[PDB]
């Protein structure tokens, strides 16, 4: 009965459509994908060889549309249209962004965690999947070590626990043994007694192991989760969650690497951390909206066959990380980073950016590029979070570059 009931549009927020049903002279109706290729793993698909993926998959209900014994008649009821938050420029400056990489961007509201953009790369186009790595969904359904854009949650902790200050000072040697092992800072650089806000915009993972050390793993977890951690974000949309640890399992020669963002337990439970570039976005957009993480969507509202708005989606909040002071702590900390320390790629002339930065290491001495922020400053309106990945090219800070450049462009577009 199915092909004869005419399925759902898709559209984007500036009403761009993405994907539509059109009748056939047969009565069954063909799914068209207008401007094929544009976030593609968010319009996603349902195909017998490559499975189902994206809005096409997860509104399905909604799409495909809830007597019945004529299938003359199954035409006479339309599938219930869909409207994204995407934004059609938003989408077009990160698809932009990740040409000639592999990584993806995820662009949100902050106060809302609405998803604005929403790009991965290698991506594919609809048109493709009628023949014979571009499928898989790199903002949410890939996971990485976040390496040193996790300091952001260790950070946030020990504050808000009332462990540490900004101008508390720390020991940063290039290398220190903890737990029994060694931590080192990148190049084994000394950076001698600094304040935790420098340390954090150098990134030392001698000083934030330390603040990790004195967190403890589950202070540590618990924060990691109160971001979103173990948590299948999204409203309307799949994520794979982001993974931490048994604090119960964990060592202190662990628990000081998980603090800079690397994994390297061995234990029944997950090594972590382990993240998605989503739940990224989920920690900068807490953090820029003073500690109140919102669960992400993607979907505005649903239309019926004729244009009626049928329902909205409404931001929904999944609790408190840290306080209102906390965060501000935060942001003021990430706003040095991007002023003067290993953010400064980011810097967007005229416009305040604030951000954190991470590299990590991978299989066969590849690595990945991070970054999250948000823009401007003073009353954020956008978070960025980017993952650009080495697969054997040197990609260090090119998430930062990526970062401000999107922030940028999206900030003129909301200005229109
Ligand atoms: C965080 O990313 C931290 N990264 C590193 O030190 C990385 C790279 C350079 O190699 N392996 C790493 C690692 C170590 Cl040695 C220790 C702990 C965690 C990791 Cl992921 C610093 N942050 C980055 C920047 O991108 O923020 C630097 C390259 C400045 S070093």
């Amino acid at each position: 009965k199915s092909a004869y009931v005419q399925r759902g549009a898709i559209i984007t927020s500036d009403g761009v459509t993405l994907a539509e049903s059109v009748k056939q002279d047969d009565g069954t109706y063909v799914r068209n994908y207008p401007h094929d290729g544009m976030a593609s793993h968010t319009v996603g698909y349902i195909s017998t060889q490559y499975g189902t993926a994206g809005i096409e998959s997860s509104m399905n209900e909604t799409l495909t549309g809830h007597r019945s014994a004529l299938y003359s008649m199954a035409g006479i009821t339309t599938g219930s249209s869909v409207v994204l938050t995407i934004n059609s420029q938003m989408q077009a400056v990160a698809e932009a962004a990740l040409q000639g990489y592999s990584g993806s961007i995820v662009v949100m509201d902050p106060s809302t965690g609405a998803v604005l953009a929403k790009a991965s790369s290698p991506s594919y186009t609809h048109a493709e999947l009628g023949t014979i790595s571009q499928l898989v969904d790199r903002t949410t359904q890939a996971l990485y070590s976040p390496g040193s854009s996790f300091k952001t949650v260790t950070l946030a902790a020990g504050i808000d626990t009332h462990k540490t200050t900004l101008d508390t000072t720390y020991s940063a040697p290039g290398t220190m043994e903890i737990g029994g092992g060694t931590i080192h800072n990148y190049a084994n650089e000394d950076m001698g007694t600094i304040p935790l806000r420098e340390a954090f915009a150098r990134s030392s993972n001698t000083a934030l192991a330390q603040l990790g050390v004195a967190l403890g793993a589950d202070n540590l977890v618990s924060y990691a989760r109160a971001f979103g951690y173990g948590t299948a974000l999204g409203q309307d949309f799949s994520t794979t969650p982001s993974l931490m640890p048994n604090p119960a399992e964990m060592t202190t020669w662990e628990l000081a690497w998980a603090s800079c963002g690397l994994p390297v337990g061995e234990h029944a439970s997950p090594a972590g951390p382990q993240t998605t570039v989503m739940q990224n976005a989920v920690i900068a957009a807490a953090i820029a909206n003073g500690g109140v993480v919102m669960n992400p969507y993607i979907v505005d509202r649903v239309l019926s066959p004729e244009g009626a708005v049928v329902s909205t989606t409404s931001p929904k909040s999944l609790g408190q990380a840290v306080s209102a002071d906390t965060a501000a702590q935060v942001r003021e900390a990430m706003l040095g980073v991007v002023e003067s320390g290993t953010g400064m790629g980011a810097r967007v002339p005229g416009v305040k950016i604030a951000g954190k930065t991470g590299t990590a290491d991978v299989e066969n001495g590849n690595f990945n590029s991070f970054f999250i922020g948000f823009a401007p400053y003073d009353h954020p309106t956008l978070v960025v979070s980017v993952v650009i990945e080495g697969n054997g090219e040197n990609v260090l800070g090119y998430g930062a570059q990526v970062g401000g450049r999107v922030l940028a462009q999206c900030l003129n577009i909301q200005a229109l």
